């Protein structure tokens, strides 16, 4: 019985966009393991040219510890092996045919059966030309190029569930079409893509390169995602991609997979994976070791969180069930988008509460040590329900300023940023968001429990208590060690 997730990647081949990907990646890894007669990856690369990116291919894929289980299984086969599956393809998404050489374009757009697109610009506050381009028109260019492959069985677009933007509550998996706004001070009623296509990037001043007109942009972007109801540049983009690629798809079977907020790979490969200090790490980590007694939150409320183990799992469950083309499946009419919510705030949330008390019981039970090797003073994290009574911390420049009191106003430059920092989460830290879990839910439900062994995406049986303090803060101490 199941779903069939393994037979499928029969000898599939795939073009994949995530490159030094944190999240594409560790599915690549997961295909080539699960099953060893996949047909080829195509792993589109930036690069100046392509032996260039031979070298990204082996620097930051075929020999990271991510693959060590791999170079395992395959003896000193493995070298081969990689060379044979996976095909470095010198590649940019924000050019047509996403960048590839023609010859070769060709080559793919005949072999291949699924495109997975998680390629992306993940820069909050992003100046607007640059998000758009990757992140909005680029699923174009992409979805574009789809429409002339041969035989592409399923298109996977892998978008936020922050995608979901300003909606409060419990918001269901439901997708964003062309026209549509989420607005139910400032406000507009449609999205002309037309009109924002303009602002971002007409004329542009091609050749101006001051980081002045580089802040009128980024200022510009976040204008726009908080007239028509996203947070900033990226959500905002990212669903006006979604759109795209909605109005874009025609025979085209797509899913869209919305992952919120990966994480340390939850048990596969091995637990304790991470890459890139992008946004509660970054926290996480300034906390392990000086300057932030304390952070702006409601401490009652949740982050979205998800293990990249879990996301990649739920990827390839829907791959396998809505990607198996069919003939009456395909000569009886299009379907919708598959929209899944891959994520824990409906069902197990972490409290903001609850990850204070893990950054405290991790960084107590073995500190950082610091430049001297010397161990770290860290208490319990201290969370605001006000810019009030954050900014009431400043308490810290002259506190914190103790050093100086053997014998007998100061200057906080310091504050104004550890303020501007907290400023800046504030709207994640304040989320009304809550994520329907689903359909994601139906889609375990029809595996074989043989299936849910290999490929868990039971966000439930995560203890956060546990994979917090001795699964994810690990596994990323240890990455940003460089
Ligand atoms: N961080 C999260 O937990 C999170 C949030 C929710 C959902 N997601 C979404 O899932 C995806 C996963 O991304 P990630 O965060 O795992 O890794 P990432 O490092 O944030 O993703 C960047 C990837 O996109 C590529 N890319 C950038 N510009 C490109 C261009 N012009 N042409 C082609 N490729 C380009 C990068 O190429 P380079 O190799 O030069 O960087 C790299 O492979 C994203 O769409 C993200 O928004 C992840």
């Amino acid at each position: 019985g199941g779903i069939g997730i393994a037979e499928f990647l029969g000898g599939k081949n795939f073009l994949i966009t995530g490159g030094t990907g944190f999240l594409a990646k560790v599915l690549i890894e997961k295909i080539l393991r699960t099953n060893p007669d996949v047909g080829k990856i195509y792993v589109l690369i930036k690069a100046k040219d392509g032996d260039a990116a031979l070298k990204r291919l082996h620097n930051e894929v075929v020999d990271t510890e991510l693959f060590s289980r791999l170079q395992e299984i395959h003896g000193k086969d493995y070298h081969s092996f990689a060379a044979r599956k996976l095909v470095p393809v010198v590649g940019d998404v924000r050019e047509a045919n996403v960048g590839i050489a023609p010859e070769l374009a060709g080559v793919i757009a005949d072999e291949v059966d699924i495109i997975v697109n998680s390629a992306a610009n993940t820069t909050f506050d992003e100046r607007y030309d640059v998000a758009m381009d990757i992140n909005t028109v680029g699923p174009f260019r992409i979805m574009s190029f789809a429409q002339r492959f041969r035989r592409l069985k399923l298109f996977l677009q892998v978008s936020t569930a922050y995608v979901n933007g300003q909606r409060q509550g419990v918001v269901l998996e439901k997708p964003f079409r062309l026209g549509d706004t989420i607005a139910k001070q400032h406000k507009n009623t449609m999205l002309d893509i037309e009109a924002e296509i303009k602002l971002a990037f007409d004329h542009r001043r091609h050749g101006d390169d001051s980081a002045s007109f580089s802040e009128e942009m980024k200022e510009l972007g976040l204008e726009r995602a908080k007239l028509h109801g996203w947070q900033d540049t990226y959500v905002f983009t990212k669903a006006m991609g979604e759109m795209v690629i909605n109005s874009m798809r025609g025979d085209i079977p797509v899913v869209t997979i919305r992952p919120s907020v990966i994480e340390s790979t939850w048990r596969d490969p091995f637990p304790g994976w991470m890459e890139g200090n992008r946004m509660m790490d970054p926290v996480v980590l300034y906390y392990g070791k000086g300057q932030l007694s304390g952070f702006l939150a409601d401490p009652e409320g949740v982050l979205d969180v998800v293990p990249a183990d879990m996301v990649v799992n739920a990827t390839l469950a829907s791959m396998a069930k809505h990607g198996r083309g069919g003939a009456a499946a395909a000569a009886a009419a299009a379907e919708g988008m598959h929209v899944y919510h891959v994520a824990s705030s409906t069902v197990n949330p972490l409290a903001f509460g609850d990850l204070s008390r893990f950054l405290f019981q991790h960084f107590t039970g073995s500190p950082y040590s610091d430049a001297a090797g010397r161990p770290i003073h860290v208490p319990p994290m201290r969370l605001f329900d006000t810019m009030e009574q954050f900014a009431s911390y400043v308490e810290t420049d002259a506190l914190l300023r103790a050093g100086r009191l053997a014998g007998a106003e100061l200057c906080a430059k310091s504050v104004e940023q550890t303020i501007y920092l907290g400023s800046i989460y504030q709207p994640y830290t304040f989320y009304g968001g809550r994520f329907d879990n689903g359909n994601t839910e139906a889609l375990i439900g029809e595996m074989s429990e043989e299936e849910k062994a290999r490929f868990h995406f039971d966000v439930r049986s995560i203890e956060w208590t546990d994979y917090i303090t001795n699964v994810h803060i690990p596994g990323l101490r240890k990455h940003v060690m460089k």
